[PDB]
């Protein structure tokens, strides 16, 4: 079966796990988002989204065409949100491939409009309303209210849904949250008194689903949580229970006793006191595993080890100094289990579990397990 | 053409130049190995082979044995190298490919042998010798040399080269290089005398061919040159003229005014002070962009611009104080132009140009450009 070097392991019971519990919190009419944007946190798109498929939700959400597109080439039927930026030069594509586009601006949606009209479809938007991340869409406005009016209206324009994203939601503080909850309910209030029927608004991401009850609305957006992760320490994890889906996983390659005082890789910024075994990783900084680093460790066996040296572009030296049975060959775990989490990388790194469940690189194999079996595998390098 | 937001732009003219400049620092005779691991650390790998062909370079390497198949599944017929670890599991694929593997122990050798009798097949080889980065190797001792003449002796072997890799050659002090060199000198005089005859003999990478003259063998190994990028700082770049060939480009896709006072992105981290312009720009860390950068700058219409906020995912906030004509759409450079370069961006991240070349993601479609012309472009993820 596995014929890489490095690989990445994602277990679906996990996925499924932890979107069940999603479940449970929520009532029977609060559609699921579930948030795949940029290849599913890393995860792998197109397979989650057939897990996803599987588990009837209501809606995907992605970053780019492309990446809908993606789906749509391995024949997922969801429907699609492009959460994001989409260029004139791609709405066509759009169209043709259902994916429902996010819109700021009514100038946006008259080209829309111009172009579905062309091919005789009605384009599908989701109107995105700009409540204080100040990232994207309308500012919650009078004008906006009028431009959002004119929009409804254009034909080969199906207005189908209205939302927000927010900043602060992950913290202690919900203050800002609701906050920008009002300047949505200003929104909302007024098209509605102009009647305007938009069938689905939505404002939570996972933070907010686990936090924010009073904030469901039509749909809510799961990313994060669906991986196994929180966005926060600060969200109530109490409330939602997780596994991590992923394993980023290597082989021993080479394994060497090393005399005193040598150094070792690049630039000689570790030198071996004493005696020291020393084990070389097929795993580095191009799989993404970024020499950013500074206190890189590995669980080989049950333990931890530390990395020592520079972190090559492909390769890694840990120091074995716990005594164990190894051998070329054997398992090495970069993060994923134990004491070796994509949290604590993060950390280290002063960034978000976020980036780097994202970092893991194109040649990185995607591995599925299911009941503990090796069902499928993907290469993303080959046919 | 280019329907995606964010894409990366690689020059062929500039990649052509380089290599120009590279073949006119050696003699006629002296082999080229061009060394395209990690997808040609980012520009594409076949493509850019395809590019070294034409030019008639010896040698292509890679890191990973999926990374030589893919290149041979694209149509590419040059010698590969797999510098790094083979697995069992890849030996087969390997042999089949044309994959020449680096070996660094008898006991593989042997069993590669196996593999290679049973499909009939001879295997071709190069021999890795540790001369001090300590990564891998043969340790450069008696009993090692005895080995490989063993290793020599078997039938679907050949044994078509052998090779080091050096740990400072990028620095001032060349006192290890040199040490590192005469290591394997010890190795190939040893060998020679008991007469394996080994042809192609190579130690030098970039660095070492810019400031190496003596280190020549057979072949001489070029990656970051290629690219037109240099090892460090401190190499003889005078010796060797480069234009970096790889431009990560993206585009404007929301303007607007923000009053005074008001919050950015994630977690609140910048505030407004009085009415600002601000782009947004569909470009974030899962593309590569990272979060880790303390410093973040685009350059558009020739100036550049702060990043403001935390970066997210898939999207950048921009600081407009200057004044130029711009337009949602307009281009947005992040690195490869002007003042806004790799190793800026390395030297913030603390970090290696190598590094940020090869953080470029999965959906970043590679756009080639020839002779002003787009010639070329690929998805990774589509078709």
């Amino acid at each position: 079966k596995i014929t890489v070097p490095t690989w990445a392991e994602i277990n679906l019971d996990n996925l499924r796990f932890n979107l069940n519990n999603i479940k449970n919190l929520l009532e029977e009419d609060i559609k699921i988002c579930g948030v795949i944007k940029a290849d599913a946190y890393g995860h792998g798109a197109v397979e989650v989204a057939k897990l996803l498929e599987k588990e009837k939700v209501d809606y995907l959400a992605v970053a780019r065409t492309a990446e809908g597109i993606e789906l749509r080439q391995n024949g997922i039927t969801l429907p699609i949100l492009n959460l994001g930026y989409t260029p004139d030069e791609a709405f066509e594509d759009s169209i043709k491939n259902k994916i429902t586009m996010t819109v700021y601006s009514l100038e946006t949606a008259q080209k829309i409009n111009e172009i579905a009209k062309s091919l005789g479809e009605k384009a599908c938007v989701h109107v995105k309303i700009d409540s204080g991340m100040t990232r994207i869409g309308f500012q919650p406005n009078e004008e906006s209210v009028q431009e959002i009016i004119e929009l409804n209206k254009l034909e080969y324009i199906d207005l189908e849904g209205m939302f927000t994203h927010f900043a602060t939601a992950d913290e202690v503080s919900k203050e800002y949250t609701y906050k920008q909850a009002n300047n949505y309910k200003f929104m909302s209030d007024k098209l509605d008194e102009a009647g305007v029927k938009i069938a689905i608004k939505h404002v939570s991401n996972s933070a907010a689903i686990m936090d924010c009850p009073d904030l469901r609305l039509n749909m809510v957006r799961a990313g994060i949580i669906l991986y196994g992760h929180y966005p926060s320490d600060d969200v109530f994890k109490d409330r939602l229970e997780l596994r991590p889906a992923m394993k980023l996983k290597s082989k021993i390659g080479h394994i060497k006793q090393v005399e005193p005082g040598v150094g070792i890789s690049y630039g000689l910024t570790y030198t071996t006191t004493g005696k020291e075994t020393i084990a070389t990783v097929p795993i580095g900084y191009a799989d993404g595993f970024t020499r950013i680093q500074k206190n890189p460790k590995v669980l080989i066996k049950g333990e931890v080890f530390d990395v020592v040296g520079r972190i090559c572009m492909d390769q890694i030296m840990v120091r074995i100094d716990k005594d164990i049975d190894i051998k070329v060959g054997d398992e090495v775990i970069l993060f994923g289990e134990g004491e070796v989490t994509a949290e604590r990388i993060a950390k280290d790194l002063g960034t978000i579990n976020y980036e780097v469940l994202c970092m893991i690189s194109r040649r990185v194999d995607r591995v599925y397990m299911e009941n503990n079996e090796l069902v499928q595998i993907n290469s993303y390098l080959l046919k």
